[PDB]
Order: C-alpha cells, then sequence, then structure tokens
C-alpha cells in the first residue's frame, strides 16, 4: 500500500473498483484515485503498489495503458462482455521517484526467456492485429507482438514472437506469408470455395516455411512478409 | 456533494442509480433526482458534484447527454449488453450559476493536447459513425470526432482527430478516401471476392495517403473525402 501518481492523456476505462497493475501478468497494484489537472488535460491517477515492488519501484519505471484487442465483440458493441482494462509497468535503474509520466504505447521486448524476436517488413499492416497468431504447418508456434511504422514512411515493421521450443524452426531462408480473410473464387468446370482456417478470418494470421539446410536465424533478423502463399514460392527470377 | 439543476428535452436512460458526470472520462458527479416541469416538456435533473469541480463550476458550463455508439448490438436490440448513459461537461469563465440549460449535441473540440483536428468535406456521410476509425497503412492513427452539415445544404463536414505522435503523417497533399462496407465483384476468368478488413464492415473507416515532399498540414485544414481508393489516384485531368 503506497501512493504513486501517473499522468495520462485520457481517462477511459480506469475505475477505482477493478483496474489492476499487471506486471508480467501478476496483479501488483490497484488504481485508487483518479483526479484531474486542468492544464493541458493532465489526469492524476493514484495507485497503491505492494511492498516488494515498492523496493523495486524506481525512476525508469514505464507505465502504459493496456486495452483489450480489436475483436469481433469490440466492434459489435458488446462492451459488457469483452473484459476490463489495466496498466502495465517495467522498472529500471533510475532513482527514487514518485511522479510518473505515462507512455503512449507498449515498450520494446527486452526480456530473454529463450523466445525468438524477429522483425517482418510489409508494405502495409494488412488484416493483422496485435495478438494475431503465427502458424507452422498450421500449428500455432507464436504470435504478433507489436507493429510500428519504420522511419521512412513506405513500410510497416511487424515484429513477432516465436515460442521457445520452436526457435529451431525459423531459419535464415524462411519465408513469411500472410493468411488472413476469406477469398472466394469462381473457376471454370467447378468453383472450389473451400473454408480451411476459421481463426484467420476474424483476426488474421501469418504462416511460414522452414527450408531443409540453412542456419537458424536469430536476434532480430529481418524478413519480408509476402501477401500470399503463391507469392512466397521459391524459384529463379527471369 | 451539491445540487445542480439541468433542463433536458427527453429523460431517456437517466437513472439515479448509475448515471455519472464524466468530465474528460473522470467520474465527477452523479445524477441524484429527475423531476419534471410540465411547461414545454422541461425535465429538471438534480446532480451532486464534488468539491474541486464546484469551485470550477461557473455559468458557461455546457451539459450534454452522451449515448453509446450506433453499434451492431444497439441495432440488434441487446439493450442489456451495450452499456450505460452519462452526461458530459465543459466549464467556462461565466459567473456563479446553479440553473443550466442542456445542449443538443457535443461541443466543438477546444483543447490542445498535441493532436491534430482537421476537417473533411464529403457530399454525404456514408457508412461513417461517430467513433469510426482512421487508418494509415492499415494502422489506426485516429478517429472520426464529429459530423455536421455545413451551412449550405450540399455537403457534410466530417472532422477527424489524428493522434499526437502521428501528426507528422498528415501533409498538405494528403488524400482521404472511404473504406467501408463490403463490395463483392463477379469478374471474368475468376471472381476475386477478398475480405481484407473486418472492423470497417460494421462501423466504417477512413484511410489516407502521405505524399513524400510536402509541408505538414495543421490547424483545421480542409480535405476532400473521396469515396474509394480508385477515386483518390493522383494524376492529370485531361
Amino acid at each position: 500500500g503506497n501512493t504513486v501518481t501517473i499522468d495520462f492523456m485520457s481517462a477511459d476505462g480506469i475505475v477505482p473498483g477493478r483496474t489492476p497493475v499487471r506486471y508480467q501478468g501478476v496483479e501488483v497494484g490497484t488504481v485508487q484515485d483518479i483526479s484531474l489537472s486542468d492544464d493541458l488535460r493532465k489526469i492524476e491517477v493514484k495507485v497503491s503498489i505492494k511492498s516488494d515492488m515498492k523496493d523495486a519501484l524506481r525512476e525508469e519505471t514505464q507505465f502504459w495503458l493496456v486495452t483489450p484487442k480489436a475483436s469481433l465483440a469490440g466492434v459489435s458493441g458488446l462492451d459488457a462482455l469483452v473484459g476490463g482494462n489495466y496498466i502495465g509497468m517495467m522498472p529500471g535503474k533510475g532513482k527514487e521517484q514518485d511522479h510518473f509520466v505515462a507512455l503512449d504505447t507498449q515498450p520494446k521486448y527486452r526480456l530473454d526467456n529463450g523466445d525468438l524476436m524477429i522483425h517482418l517488413q510489409a508494405p502495409d499492416l494488412g488484416s493483422l492485429n496485435s495478438g494475431s497468431l503465427v502458424y507452422f504447418r498450421k500449428i500455432p508456434v507464436g504470435k504478433v507482438y507489436d507493429y510500428a511504422i519504420n522511419p521512412n514512411k513506405q513500410g510497416v515493421v511487424i515484429d513477432v514472437l516465436i515460442e521457445r521450443r520452436f526457435t529451431d524452426l525459423v531459419k535464415k531462408g524462411s519465408r513469411f506469408w500472410n493468411v488472413s480473410g476469406v477469398d472466394a473464387n469462381v473457376s471454370i468446370s467447378g468453383a472450389k470455395v473451400k473454408l480451411e482456417s476459421l481463426a484467420a478470418l476474424v483476426n488474421g494470421a501469418i504462416a511460414f516455411d522452414s527450408p531443409e539446410e540453412s542456419k537458424p536465424a536469430e536476434a532480430e533478423d529481418t524478413f519480408g512478409l509476402y501477401e500470399d502463399l503463391a507469392h512466397s514460392q521459391r524459384g529463379v527470377i527471369i
């Protein structure tokens, strides 16, 4: 039980009743008070944090609001059935500090749990949301972690998070393609409209290939994200 | 705890149990009583407001009822799962005052948080609702704030709210187009009906372009809203 003041832009979905401070999925703190400062829309949020985190609470502690995903229940308007909001934290060395400025978005993936953290560069985001799924042989082996525009305005950088035991699958010669939405074709002598993947329709997905003999890629190696399985076929440009 | 009387047109969704007064998303007041005056359908609503806002409570304080969005759950009839109503406020200089006349709609965006507030002029509103989303490279970088008919009856003025860190994206030569609903085409040698964006189907969306070398637009610069991506192609009129 302490008092920590965090300044936000917009106080949406922050209730003193149930708004936890989930450090790595662990309910550490609880929002106590929401007060306003009229200058430049400053919103002072008082937070009570437990004892062991208070010894870890230092100046380079980054706070950011976490909302639920862009889902089918969120776009339909069923606002009572989706879930609740929380705020997240990551402490650093810093200094002793009480007054914090909140962050605009989620920070970069820093921890090393054995997982693989590689970047994909696409000309646009596509149907991919944060939390869309990564497949190998139609088996979920990871997820999309974040997405951000690169400093040149041409591209979108999509960085994914392969699971720890599946790190051997990603190679230097792996190709990532996009499997999202439904495509229905009207073809001659029969028109095969076949519905294979149901989870890719609502949220989107990324599949990839693993070549036979290549070194395993690691440590933020970039990859091109093709828009289709037919665009990711190997071969010789002529 | 005070007493503030506000006169409304229709008392729909205003309960003494749970009807907050959300000033910038902060629960400041709570509706206490709803009484009626029979002349011209006057509805006297008594509101208890906290102490610090009472010192800020002055005559040019604009009250307006806020309802949830036009959503798929609101048109289906699931009235228990959508949410609740509230009223909003914005105080001004004015004078000391207790008796208020409510407003018909949301006031104009006044605060300067660093966000960009530009106007779009379309011949009709389209599938856009208040709260529909703004995309750049299929990344949500803003939202539609309000919509209003211009004084000539030809057009609809749609003013959007780009986020603070994405203000650099909007240029003077940016083009805004409308991506809303589903369009299915039957074409020769195959008919590619591809479903890309799921959030644009229910509520609607606006995407835009960023040209390479142009000055960044600012401060309520107008823009034309094209009805399609094919209508917003650059080129020379011949």
